[PDB]
């Protein structure tokens, strides 16, 4: 019966007192008072069942978030839906209420070096857990980093997440890609499907640069432009890095470009901590095989105040999908969604 700028937000007697926060991909996000726990929470209404791709996104997200348990990964506290498949039109995901996300925060606020260091550490701590589960997030960016008032950071939005599959990462030059353009590693445009852990480290490097200047570091206007921004700062790849690209069409594209020198990080980020820029460099390395891994990044000097591998937990087991969600109709995905959300029924 409660409505928020229609639409219906029917989250039962448990959640009342709704208030609009923003608009998600397949519905709206509000805060609400949790009459049981006596705190406000966030609730996301998802109406995905009219598009197969929305259903896939939703299923991934629910399955992974229910399995993961980590302080730097948003948890699902509750899921509200109708008692039967027939009656289920919407799903409501309840989470802890966060204050903001890093996208909204960087629109108006300069981060201190201590804030950048702490947020980086938390991103990487959460990512170490994700990667330890053999999962790739594949859409890390500021808006998918939730923040509370005490600067706790939680990674959210696993709708593009997949199990890592390095053996099957190769693709042709200029293969279409769905994840947010600005945070795409250079190999996506050249020879990669984004099925290795290195794709996520590049995104975190883009996020670090964006925390240092309050502006995206590689704001491509279109697919190939993205590559051209990246190369404009990193400069021409070395011969060894080109030789690592066997895809003739991709290698020849890079060979066709005029020589460009590297733009030094200290020029782009004159106010930055030197150790931050050294870690930035290692995350925004062109060759994905040479790019720093999450655990190495945590051990970097920049993060010395926080690094403690005994307090940077891993997952208890790898994550696997029963079935390939890519192949599955609108209707079967609705069925699995119903099953995945069953534990929250009374
Ligand atoms: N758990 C949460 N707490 C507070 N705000 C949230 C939460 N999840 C998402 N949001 C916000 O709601 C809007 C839609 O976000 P998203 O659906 O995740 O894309 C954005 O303003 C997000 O910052
Ligand atoms: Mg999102």
């Amino acid at each position: 019966a409660a409505a928020a700028g229609p639409q219906v937000f029917d989250v039962g007697p448990r959640y009342t007192n709704l208030s609009y926060i923003g608009e998600g991909a397949y519905g709206m996000v509000c805060s609400a008072y949790d009459n049981l726990n006596k705190v406000r929470v966030a609730i996301k209404k998802i109406s995905p069942f009219e598009h197969q791709t929305y259903c896939q996104r939703t299923l991934r997200e629910i399955k992974i978030l229910l399995r993961f348990r980590h302080e730097n990964i948003i948890g699902i506290n509750d899921i509200i839906r109708a008692p039967t498949i027939e009656q289920m039109k919407d799903v409501y995901i309840v989470q802890d209420l966060m204050e903001t996300d890093l996208y909204k925060l960087l629109k108006t606020q300069h981060l201190s070096n201590d804030h950048i260091c702490y947020f980086l550490y938390q991103i990487l701590r959460g990512l170490k857990y994700i990667h330890s589960a053999n999962v790739l997030h594949r859409d890390l960016k500021p808006s998918n980093l939730l923040l509370n008032t005490t600067c706790d950071l939680k990674i959210c939005d696993f709708g593009l997440a997949r199990v890592a599959d390095p053996d099957h990462d190769h693709t042709g030059f200029l293969t279409e890609y769905v994840a947010t353009r600005w945070y795409r590693a250079p190999e996506i445009m050249l020879n990669s499907k984004g099925y290795t852990k290195s794709i996520d480290i590049w995104s975190v490097g883009c996020i670090l640069a964006e925390m240092l200047s309050n502006r995206p570091i590689f704001p491509g206007k279109h697919y190939l432009d993205q590559l051209n921004h990246i190369l404009g700062i990193l400069g021409s790849p070395s011969q060894e890095d080109l030789n690592c690209i066997i895809n003739l069409k991709a290698r020849n594209y890079l060979l066709s470009l005029p020589h460009k020198n590297k733009v030094p990080w200290n020029r782009l980020f004159p106010n930055a901590d030197s150790k931050a820029l050294d870690l930035l460099d290692k995350m925004l390395t062109f060759n994905p095989h040479k790019r720093i891994e999450v655990e190495q990044a945590l051990a970097h000097p920049y993060l010395e105040q926080y690094y403690d591998p005994s307090d940077e937990p891993i997952a208890e087991a790898p994550f696997k999908f029963d079935m390939e969600l890519d192949d599955l109709p609108k209707e079967k995905l609705k069925e699995l969604i119903f099953e995945e959300t069953a534990r929250f029924q009374p």
